[PDB]
């Protein structure tokens, strides 16, 4: 019951990451909304989700946004929380490999995704006193190699949350982030299903973490839900989810020269 | 029940920000164990909360906290958490007015109570696979104004929480701490009531967080049963409960000389 | 003669902390390309400095760009270092007064014209075992009231430094970023010129320093000169630049509610 | 010239980090005090050096703080910069094989000390605006396995040099940080020679680098010579010399169990 009586978005929220929040949510006792620019998981999750409804939506078409929006507020009345997690980590990318074009179309897929539902929802979310929860990547952080358009995508997506959080504290609206590292998702198993060798790319992955293994869309959904329902006095915060992944030293590449 | 079956441990219970986690963790279903070196706050406590007790017990003093922790095996049969909270903010101290030997009296108030618990409760957190809270604040991490031997010790504090954390990692045992801004509290208006004027002081204090308001102790306890209980994934993380007091730009003091 | 028979190339040199950058290297030895888009403060610069030329670029039009990087290698025969300062800050923007093209039209400025000068210039870099330096802000990293697209965009950039550092350390080029807080420029005077009472905007500017000032580009160029000529065991980094404004409390917005 | 007429006190100047220091300032122009509880390297710097001069020093012992400062302030007139290096890194200590007591003693010596010189210097500095230079650690900002210890001194040192950066910020003395990483030093050499496999040892401490190798002195005193002498808008900076070893995922340790 900690969040009976909400309504959530939760974007992406067919598979992976997207579908433990949805999954954390429904638990809590709010309804749910799941957006997916995909039928096929988001379907099902509503089959089988009292509580949950799906809507095909792309956040990066913004009419699909805006019916969104609306189609949530005439189905349940109200809305309490979005949750901006769709977005897509692409392969190893050299950093001469890329383009701008090629980065500008992550940007609009990883950045402004989230920028145009949050603003289509915040009149609504004035209203509720909710909240917005975006979720970014450690690796905005800290960097990543081979992914520099997507390491700048995470960088934003933080600092925007930041920026958005002093924004709308006069009108008691929370903006936070959640940074995941390595969670063991379907994108996780298709980027190493195109290394050559998969099984110790994804052993490389377990082992980034002190902890040992990688972290699942439940760890993340249960974040979500302490963002939304229970944590009053937080905004602005970029809450880790990463298994300490970021702590200590470890393999990075005369000895002083 | 998210913490049902489940025993803590916190120092500093009997009022203020550990009340607060005490309350939070009785609600979870946990059995917890107030220690306190005042008897007042904490024995009315435990005749308040049918799930808690209290001990009285000085975390500067080490035989006191090897009873703390004998006596709640003893009593409860296990031990899951350990909130280590009990700790100082002295009035404000210019650099100057400091000395040597009341740094390291705070050091042993602030710092090494957390260390010697967290000693102690190990070899019992090990077997239930139970998880350490350590309680820093916001100005450890971006100082505060006359408060050198504070700041200090809580930066102590956080940096402790992580390089434990990957200590503890291969043992399953989490560690992590809760870094509160302005939280009002009995210490808060204790300090506020030395100032030249309480009022300006304690409104100061609220408005250096772009909430406007002070943070409640339910709320820092809230945090603490989301990191005991749900934060699977998490360990060395520090968990800002500070309302937004570190974003943004304000009052710090030709335009460039 | 720090930077004795090196080249180095500045974007947006013509005012401001660029043009203190261009200074501080002429200082240190080094031949200096300007690059901006207005001819009137760079060609009065090349005029004024013996070592420094002119050249008109926007770094936001690919073939400007491209010929910057082809007529610096023609003219002077090698290049050192890149610093990425264009860039521009709006006036203050409520979110809801944001559209998400404005947004795509400053990433394209502030982000996207950083990334197509460093990826042309660092076939050059790789051979001077030179280094990429990129001006980007403290409020990336604290967040900024009213600026939800330019946090995003500095956000953006001190990420992408980290990254592409992973990136080139195998190669020897290292990539670090400076994110300056408050400096006096023509484009803060020109911003408080927009502001109802602009002297207290001023004012409000330097309090937010501990030292009550704003800073001086002349501070940024030595900043960057230590980042390219001295640093040679810094890669990655941010080197704030800030008066300590990320310092302590300030003024940000029952006590508790 | 960049630090002429300045005069410099280096703690723990004797050998290592505090050896590339001394010789940093002494190359920048300024007179240098070399502080050392050990006469063996500083005596044999004093002479090599014209410039430096080498006081016998034990940093934990206050009257040999004291009678280092009155006699800096009898021989050279002035006191423009303290660097605080001295301090220890134990071997590997496992959390239960530490005890309060060494923890006190490692305190007093990588705390205290700074403390105490920077208390005593303090009223010269304020006369000449001068600045004081910390040396902490990387893992106080990240953790490290096996040092409890020496991370939460780390992290007490660096949150210190935030807090007198606030209070001695009206006074015109700047107080900032260097944080370095791996630096090749004499003490690393000792502490790898401690282990089963010296050779592989250092090979991983290399390795924690993106840029392959440790540091060296000479890059900590380019650091330390930039605070004193250009960084005239820096105050409460951490300043890493890492060789990016924070960046990036490493081997810190079904894939998400
Ligand atoms: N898995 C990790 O380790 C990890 C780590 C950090 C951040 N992230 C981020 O978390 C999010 C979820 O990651 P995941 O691993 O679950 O990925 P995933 O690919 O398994 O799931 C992403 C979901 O989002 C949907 N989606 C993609 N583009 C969309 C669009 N335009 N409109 C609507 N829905 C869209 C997909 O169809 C899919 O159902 C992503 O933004 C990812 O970058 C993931
Ligand atoms: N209130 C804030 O804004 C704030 C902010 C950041 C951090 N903190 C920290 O949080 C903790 C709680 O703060 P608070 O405001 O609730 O303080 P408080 O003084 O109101 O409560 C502290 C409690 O700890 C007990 N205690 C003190 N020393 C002890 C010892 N040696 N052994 C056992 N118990 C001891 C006290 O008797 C008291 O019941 C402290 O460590 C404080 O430094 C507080
Ligand atoms: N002044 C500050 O307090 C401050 C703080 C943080 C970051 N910054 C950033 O530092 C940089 C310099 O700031 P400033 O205050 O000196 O600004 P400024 O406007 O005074 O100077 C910017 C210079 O860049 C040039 N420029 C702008 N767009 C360009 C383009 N497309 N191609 C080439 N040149 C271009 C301008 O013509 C001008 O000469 C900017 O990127 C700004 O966002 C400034
Ligand atoms: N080497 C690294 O990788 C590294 C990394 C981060 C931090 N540090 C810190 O940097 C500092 C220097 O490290 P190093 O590797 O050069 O060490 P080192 O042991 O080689 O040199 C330390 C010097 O300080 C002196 N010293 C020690 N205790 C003293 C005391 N009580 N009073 C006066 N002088 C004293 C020693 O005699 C010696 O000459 C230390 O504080 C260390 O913890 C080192
Ligand atoms: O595909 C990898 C993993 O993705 C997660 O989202 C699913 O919940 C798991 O069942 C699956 O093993
Ligand atoms: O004393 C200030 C505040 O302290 C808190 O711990 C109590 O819960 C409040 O009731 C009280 O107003
Ligand atoms: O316009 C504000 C300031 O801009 C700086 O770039 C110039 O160097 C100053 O002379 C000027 O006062
Ligand atoms: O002992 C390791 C290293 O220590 C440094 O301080 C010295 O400058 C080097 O010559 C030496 O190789
Ligand atoms: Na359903
Ligand atoms: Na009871
Ligand atoms: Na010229
Ligand atoms: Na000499």
């Amino acid at each position: 019951t900690r969040y009976a009586g909400k309504v959530v978005v939760v974007t992406g929220g067919g598979r992976g990451i997207g579908a433990g929040i949805v999954r954390a949510f429904v638990n809590s006792g709010a309804r749910v909304v799941i957006c997916d620019k995909d039928e096929s998981g988001g379907r099902a999750l509503e089959q089988e989700l009292p509580g949950a409804v799906f809507i095909l939506c792309d956040v990066t078409q913004e009419d699909d946004v805006k019916t969104l929006v609306s189609e949530t507020i005439r189905r349940f009345g109200r809305l309490d929380c979005v949750v901006n997690n769709a977005g897509h980590h692409p392969p190893p990318q050299r950093p001469e490999e890329t383009s701008a074009q090629g980065f500008r179309q992550l940007l609009e897929l990883n950045l402004l995704g989230t920028y145009t539902l949050t603003k289509l929802a915040l009149p609504y979310l004035r209203k509720s006193q909710g909240n917005v929860i975006n979720i970014s990547s450690l690796v905005g952080a800290i960097g990543q190699a081979q992914a520099v358009p997507y390491v700048a995508t995470a960088g934003a997506v933080t600092a925007m949350t930041k920026a958005l959080a002093l924004d709308e504290s006069p009108y008691g609206v929370r903006v936070n982030c959640i940074s995941p590292g390595n969670i063991w998702t379907p994108l996780w198993e298709e980027l190493a299903a195109l290394m050559p060798d998969p099984r110790a790319s994804i052993r490389e992955g377990m082992l980034a973490q002190p902890l040992g293994r990688m972290g699942q869309p439940a760890e993340v959904g249960a974040a979500a839900v302490f963002l939304a329902s229970e944590a009053n006095f937080c905004t602005g915060i970029e809450l880790l989810v990463t298994g300490g992944a970021e702590l200590g030293y470890g393999c990075k590449a005369a000895p002083d020269i």
